[PDB]
Formats: structure tokens, sequence, C-alpha cells
């Protein structure tokens, strides 16, 4: 593969956590990418947290988010949870992304 750009929604995964529902960003130092001689690229996203939290994840590690309706989202689906802060987060994810 994909090509992400700041205001990209996605799903990205963090060893110990969730598929998480982010908002790929800009650092305003360090960038959007991590892409050291050698290593995966990173991605540097916002979690539609209750605040932003901002981290930097494996590109590889990254899908596009598509609603909370979408197949992937729902029960049995790649990107199921029932944990509250993915529920709360898929929300603020679908708000976002009717805007677009
Ligand atoms: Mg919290």
């Amino acid at each position: 593969s994909c090509d992400f750009s700041p205001g990209d929604l996605v799903w990205a995964k963090m060893e110990g956590y969730p598929w998480w529902p982010c908002l790929v960003y800009n650092h305003p130092f360090d960038g959007t990418f991590i892409r050291e001689k050698g290593k995966s690229v990173r991605v540097h996203v916002q979690f539609f947290d209750d605040s932003p939290t901002r981290g930097w994840v494996s590109k590889r590690l990254l899908k596009p988010y598509t609603g909370s309706k979408s197949k992937e989202a729902q029960k049995g689906g790649h990107f199921y949870s029932a944990k509250p802060e993915i529920l709360r987060a898929m929300q603020r994810a679908d708000e976002a992304l009717n805007k677009d």
C-alpha cells in the first residue's frame, strides 16, 4: 504493498494489542516514516483512543480502515475485538471516515 499518507485511516497491529483503528500521522519533527537502511518501514500513527496516542507501527502491519460495518471488523472478521477501547475507537474512526 500500500501507499500510506497522513490522514489515511488504518487498522494497525502492535505486539500486545488488538488491531487498533488509527490515523496515519506526520510527526512534526521526525516525519511520517522511519526508513532506515536494511530495516522495514515504520509509519507514525495516531490511535483513536480517548486521547490522541501516537506511536510507530510496522508498515506491513497496517491495513485500510473501512468502517465498523465492514466484514473484517465484525465478529469473526480479521479486525474484530470486543474490547471497550476498540469499540470507542471504531466510533471515532467512523466519524473521521465520514468526513471524506
Ligand atoms: Mg485510556
